[PDB]
């Protein structure tokens, strides 16, 4: 009866979608694009530069203000930070967290600054660095996403009980 | 005679296939993923911690044992490894071999591990430092994959004649 | 009037081609490949070893020999470079180019040394280090493309007037 293979039609399921007879691949500017063949992403890079209020949640019970610059590039986000002030710390290891709620600035494309679900399944490493009584202490640390908005990185304070921790330098990124 | 243009039909070429007039884009999870569009890996991350031996291959003939965490994310798969003990090194420069064989642990996805032909292909850099005679020595190094489970690095020892060095520091990351 | 859905055929839109009724994804090797699924690059890394003559274009005036290893691995490029020589500085900041046309070798990929439109929106981070007066001074700073083929980086000195550096190390990397 009638119907050749081709009667039923093809159906195309997304990232390959049709319309008007007209089959295209959607693609996420910021992960990849087309030049004839499938490369990597369009979307324009961004610097954003602003001021982060993180709080100790553990070891501290202190804000300390750093200064970030975030470079986004595609789906990776490489945040560099330096902190102006003292961090009050009261024990071997401090736990200091950083929520989106606590930037000031608060770029337009916050979604640079959200981790993905697949990363944010795992500690991922961070380098700290910072001075106490004129010494340098410097670690290969690790954070953790709480929730998609919040981070909290844990690292030694370099000796015990109340001190106050200064040129406190965060290297970290995150895939988004 | 008979037929149209859609009589003789599609072929559908790796990775794109056809399933009950249904077509699909395979994605490999740990590079991309679908959220309507084409984006980045939806794969979980992980953070392996792990023993690793490695070898003395050239300018040593001893083994040092290696804290090693393996932060995987996407096809990424970064290095983070310490010593533990001291490696007796007899020349100004030394050939560390590290070989999957030589972890224990041994991560469940040890695909996790191993270099794509392409990363293969060339020498990769490395991170060292290490501290001998009370010094710190620290060095942009190269690694090179010999086959798909061994890969060694090459760095130089800071001086000559037997010397242990120690706190034998290892940066590095591959694509997988 | 004896069509069917079929009969007017369809149209596929880069990335996605169509030849012999064999429907493809044309992939960039550099970006992604197939095993089955669509996943990483397939392209071969290299490590380029060149010289680059980097110039003072602000605050300096002269030249300075750079000894480069760029690690070329998919689409992304770091960048590890040492001077030999010493650069005369005459401010508190200064901004050294880097231009494609300055670097001797040439290697043959040269467009893995090109950033992409995306990536040369914004400024890029680049870890900047020297000894001035028997003292290192290092610095996170940043480079800006002006155009595809130059970009300079800014970074402090370590002091003001008239004074020569050395050992200047360069590390970053760029999206091409
Ligand atoms: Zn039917
Ligand atoms: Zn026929
Ligand atoms: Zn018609």
């Amino acid at each position: 009866s009638l119907e050749s293979t081709a009667s039923h039609g093809l159906s195309f399921s997304p990232p390959l979608s049709v319309a008007d007879g007209v089959v295209s691949l959607d693609m996420d500017p910021y992960f990849c694009s087309q030049r004839v063949s499938l490369t990597s992403y369009s979307a324009e890079a961004q610097l954003m530069q602003f001021r982060w209020m993180a709080r100790g949640t553990n070891g501290s019970s202190d804000t300390i203000d750093m200064t970030v610059n975030a470079h986004c590039h595609g789906r990776r986000t490489d945040y560099m930070m330096s902190s102006t002030g003292n961090l009050t710390v009261t024990s071997n290891v401090v736990l200091l967290t950083f929520d989106l709620s606590d930037i000031t600035h608060i770029p337009s494309d916050l979604a640079r600054l959200v981790p993905s679900a697949g990363f944010q399944a795992a500690s991922f490493p961070v380098d700290v660095s910072f001075t106490r009584d004129s010494a340098t202490h410097a670690y290969q640390a690790y954070g953790v996403y709480s929730s998609s908005r919040v981070f909290t990185i844990t690292f030694p304070t370099g000796g015990d009980g109340t001190a106050n921790i200064r040129s406190l330098t965060v290297r970290t990124g995150i895939d988004t």
